[PDB]
DNA sequence: CGCTCCCGGAGCGT
DNA sequence: CGCTCCCGGAGCGT
């Protein structure tokens, strides 16, 4: 087998860059910057079994990835994860008196990264003729730099540095400058949880603020760079309707609830994987504004062709 | 049985309040704002019955009410919460190809809540014979509405409005000004969920900042009130070191990593309810500031000693 | 029904 | 090893 590089020792992306994102989640060949996939060889597979299909039925490409991206979890659903992994990790219990398995560590990891990897392979198809506009998981390096607040703790004698490397789980970016980017966090659920994406969002916030890095002894490498820098929120809201004594889904229902709204309210953006919601916005427009807290992913490919000036 | 209230119509905290909580979690009598804990019976046995044999043997009672919070871990681990449930709920997943069960998910509610319930009673005997320095689950109703933000959402031209009641698993305040107090989030295991007690943390600090307020357009009905409210975080660290393949805890080693001290940072201070672990400080004087960035959980009684000027 | 609980290693990054 | 992943109802509060 092969083995590549994204970036280079100043951080740059090599040429030709998507199409070595889009091979590694094909196992094509290695990468310096990611390891193989581990579990992700069928969903994808069925994403592009799903999707050869609709372009062969004369459906131009760009709607099938929208409407593709826009039922990700329907896909996700549809692969029986806890059967693939049940032959390699243990049922039963780590601890005698616990509850968590290594099979349930694995599915919860791995239905997780396979969540990112699905919509970072998305955009790298729909993106593998441009050379402007990058996609990767996790951050480029400069972005990554570039989002990491440093924190000087003086504990009475100790002084500890912390470092504080705001969250991204994939990144698309333009070329000419890694700020200019939209972060992508994911979460295949939302409940309570996704209050953490939303400290990372405040981080965001503060990253630009002058004052509240002041406030909390906080430093930047710039907070002018960050200025193109959009932070939003993808999830696949997979709460399985026919669990017994389901409570059922954060987004999917008539109206997110008061908590749920908050942590929308911060991010610039909200994604759903799913497409029949009421209150979800399937239209989305930078220049006149927010549509509503929640967006249809699909929409994801609007906000990238009207920010960084290109057609898909 | 017999049931009553904790907090009048009004809100004030009825006489003799400490010892209603305590027969509460007794299940002594019932209360008007709290329902009966689910299954704290056997573990609450094995506090008392710790407890006076450390008694009996000579040691006294503030040093054992002290050693037992900081060591409120050995307990949880000593409590075959899973074997009391099986009996009750059902170990089949809750859907076919899920990997939680109705038996798991009552599991990691009921561990959570005997964590605050054990801490909650602690302090409930701790402070038996006082009636100027109170402890409850939850917040009391006062303190309550002053750490609820409002933030007014509008989208284009719908608006609803959002309220951030800020987090308290339990809290110590006194009765002539219950935003005299001290707020407490606690989890049972650290991870990255640690991260969820941290924007509650800066939420806290919001709260109090004119300028942080009016950046995410958000509301409080008065920031000077919570000047006296202090935000801490307590956990038990319960990571079993036995589980095949461990990684081991987050507190108990020899340096808390870089990210799980970023969200430690952010608090007044932090708790852990162990003993013996170096960089865990067993001393706390609030004057001479913080010692560290953990304490063990017995060094509460001494920040409660000295914030509200008693003698336990 | 709103909101929260998480007896934790697998997997990936460095 | 640092940090993050979580096919979600039970339980408590209202
Ligand atoms: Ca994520
Ligand atoms: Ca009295
Ligand atoms: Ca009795
Ligand atoms: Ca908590």
């Amino acid at each position: 087998m092969q083995k590549y590089r994204l970036y280079e020792k100043d951080g740059s992306p090599v040429q030709d860059f998507n199409r070595f994102v889009k091979g590694w989640l094909d196992i094509e060949f290695g990468l310096k910057e990611h390891q193989p996939p581990k579990v992700f060889d069928t969903i994808r597979d069925k994403y592009n079994e799903a999707i050869e299909a609709v372009v062969l039925s004369g459906v131009a490409p760009r709607t099938a990835h929208k409407a593709a991206l826009s039922t990700l979890t329907e896909l996700l659903f549809g692969h029986d994860l806890a059967k693939e992994l049940s032959a390699r990790l243990d049922i039963q219990p780590i601890g005698v008196g616990g509850f968590r398995s290594a099979h349930s560590q694995a599915f919860a990891k791995n239905v997780g990264e396979n969540f990112v990897n699905l919509m970072v392979y998305a955009l790298a198809c729909i993106l593998k003729d441009n050379d402007d506009v990058l996609v990767d998981k996790g951050l480029p390096p400069h972005l990554k730099k570039a989002l990491t607040l440093s924190r000087e703790c003086r504990i009475k004698d100790t002084l500890r540095e912390i470092k504080i490397p705001i969250e991204g789980d994939l990144c698309v970016f333009s070329r000419s400058n890694h700020c200019n980017a939209i972060v992508i966090s994911a979460a295949t659920r939302l409940k309570e949880v996704f209050h953490i994406g939303t400290m990372w969002a405040l981080f965001s916030d503060v990253a630009k603020d002058e004052y509240c890095l002041n406030k909390w002894g906080l430093k930047v490498e710039s907070s002018e760079s960050l200025k193109d820098t959009m932070y939003v929120f993808a999830t696949a809201d997979m709460i399985n309707k026919d669990g017994a004594r389901s409570q059922g889904c954060d987004v999917e229902r008539e109206t997110p609830r008061n908590l749920i709204a908050m942590d929308a309210s911060f991010f610039d953006y909200v994604f759903v994987s799913k497409m029949g919601i009421g209150h979800v916005s399937s239209d989305l427009s930078l220049k006149y504004g927010r549509e509503s807290l929640f967006h249809e992913l699909g929409c994801i490919i609007d906000m990238i062709e009207q920010k960084f000036d290109i057609l898909l």
